[PDB]
């Protein structure tokens, strides 16, 4: 019995992942062995494998990817409430069960080995049980670990969204696509921005978002957000531009609204760095640095997704052979994808 | 019959003129307040000196946000107020609940303020002083701006839990009002200052837990983490703005709140810090705080009264022309600890 894993040691490109056959891991008494069946990628995996993840330290001989779902294949001798065959997701963190994330030491695919392998030994306390009536496949289930957890934290982990409020999503990446599908099933009005009109059309057609705005051709986007919200502005902004876009974002937000700061993909120079304390003081709105999401939160969002039959959107699902895995990573890097890229470890 | 102060040339508070006016008559929804006590705020210097951001200020302005006194007359449609009731006036006439939506009805800027013997105000803007409150009118008045702002910071969004740590910057109105409220709600308090004598005074008078001189120790975020066993402050009552925000962020615990309230520090464009990046790293929040609603200020008032909090007034001046000018010169000096009072009487 073999565990086929991918590991990287030279973090200058995902093309330094090496397919290895290892012995089946034994579990410690408090662990469970997960047969991984579905995985999805994140920008984080590209940043880590390519050596531009400044948030935290990354281990040597790393198995990448935070996102995995599958079934229990073995159970340690102290473990109570998990059986072989049980269908599961792994929490993005081993240790962040509730409250704020205190480090990245135990984050899958970074501080500890991630999900791009057939088998993983993990602490049972990291396990999220997939409700029994859930009809999603394993890749869809995996999709919830990083983007689902993050979005639910931004919308429900500090001051919670109310039905009827407006959420603005920057770009058409995994955070936004996962976000629009959850927010729309929670009764939000949704707005999405993009550098591409083709993408905006696609997002509008598949997900039924209420308004689209091209931020490349229409950099005065705050003003449009205001037109579509009766002059009030958006109640939540899922902010992935960082300083480069924070001025527009602030002016697009209602007073009393929330800007969930999540990424910083946008360019900025010191000369144009906006005065954020002053802008936020004038708008009367909040900013919050969002850091994934705890197990408690993520479980609620999982329960919602199952109970209401939200069907996470998967752009393309690849197999587990080397050429397939690189084609999936390549697609994640290109920026041409809408939402999630998936990998079927089994089928 | 009504002595008021008005300013129309907003280049200095020395342009306020004492006028004797007829006693205002009241519209049907209004009440006439005999103003007994007033307090000053930096906002009044900013407005009288012409350096007040956003807003737009009326001509012929009675300045000041803060007032308390007694109902002298009642309009014909008013139900739950009678002559002799002790009252505070809400900072805005319109902001009863929810977030502030403009400053058109803000006392001492959009509408006439409290530096006058009598004031006609809509009834819906009145906050009844509890019957048992044993505070003077000047103390009562000090709850209007700084008190409403601090309550909003700590209880208006995600509420303070007992035992959490609050950081206050400097020893002005917001900080001292804040210290007194946070202490009486069971917070650990830390106070920062440019002077050790102000710090000794503050620690002794108010029982502040930890003090830090931001001139002696300009890496004050470090001192805050040292005093919270590496955790950080749960709330920062932030009054410096961009100038200090990097430090404040580095002082804040993961999941903590930075109440952005003021803009007093100098900043140069080349020092402007990347706030979203720093916030994302710390995993903390920033929030622009715009005074506070009547609903919330009411709660703060009930708290002050039920728990016998005694707002500190550094000095109270009389209502003569020379005394008013002196009160404004003290507020503008920076030598005050907390609040400057005017006994309209
Ligand atoms: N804080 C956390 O816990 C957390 C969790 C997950 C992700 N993140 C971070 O958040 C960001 C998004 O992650 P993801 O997986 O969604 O990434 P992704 O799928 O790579 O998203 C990339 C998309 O972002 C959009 N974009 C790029 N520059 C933009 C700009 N200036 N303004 C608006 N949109 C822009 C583009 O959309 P268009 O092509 O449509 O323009 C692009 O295709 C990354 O920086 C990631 O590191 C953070
Ligand atoms: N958003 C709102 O609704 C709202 C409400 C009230 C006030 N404010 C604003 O909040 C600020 C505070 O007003 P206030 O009435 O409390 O002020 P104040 O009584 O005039 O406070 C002045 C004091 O602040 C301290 N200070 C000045 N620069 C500082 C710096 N760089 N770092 C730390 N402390 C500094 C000084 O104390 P030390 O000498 O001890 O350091 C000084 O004596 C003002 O900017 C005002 O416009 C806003």
């Amino acid at each position: 019995a073999t565990n086929t894993v991918y590991r990287i040691n030279d973090r200058t490109s995902h093309h330094n992942l090496v397919r290895l056959n290892e012995p089946l891991p034994s579990v410690h008494g408090h662990e469970v062995l997960v047969e991984i069946r579905g995985v999805t990628l994140n920008a984080r995996d590209i940043q880590i494998c390519g050596g531009f993840y400044p948030a935290a330290a990354v281990k040597d001989n790393l198995v990448p990817c935070s996102d995995g779902a599958g079934v229990i294949a073995a159970v340690g001798d102290a473990v109570n409430d998990l059986e072989i065959g049980d269908r599961v997701i792994i929490n993005i963190s081993f240790d962040n069960l509730y409250g704020p994330l205190k480090s990245q030491k135990y984050m899958l695919g970074g501080g500890v080995d991630g999900t791009l392998r057939q088998y993983a030994a993990v602490p049972a306390h990291a396990i999220i049980k997939v409700p029994v009536d859930c009809k999603l496949d394993y890749v869809q289930l995996a999709s919830l670990v990083c983007t689902g957890a993050t979005v639910w934290n931004a919308l429900y982990g500090y001051v919670p969204m109310k039905p009827g409020q407006t959420v603005l999503f920057q770009g058409t990446g995994g955070v936004s696509i996962t976000g629009v599908q959850l927010a729309k099933a929670a009764g939000a009005v949704t707005i999405v921005t993009s550098s591409s009109d083709e993408k905006l059309e696609f997002v509008k057609d598949k997900f039924g978002v209420d308004h689209v705005i091209n931020y490349k051709t229409t950099p005065n986007w705050a003003e449009e957000v205001r037109r579509f919200t009766n002059g009030e502005g958006a109640d939540y902004v899922i902010e992935i531009g960082g300083a480069g876009t924070i001025e527009q974002s602030i002016q697009a937000t209602a007073s009393g609204g929330m800007i969930a700061v999540i990424g910083y993909l946008a360019d900025i120079k010191q000369e144009n760095m906006p005065n954020v304390p002053l802008l936020a003081l004038i708008q009367g709105c909040a900013l919050r640095g969002v850091q994934a999401g705890s197990k408690q939160l993520t479980t609620e969002m999982v329960n919602f997704v199952s109970r209401k039959n939200v069907q996470p959107y998967i752009h393309k699902t690849f197999g587990f052979t080397e050429n397939e895995v690189m084609a999936a990573f390549d697609l994640q890097n290109s920026g041409k994808q809408i939402g999630k890229v998936g990998i079927a470890v089994k089928d």
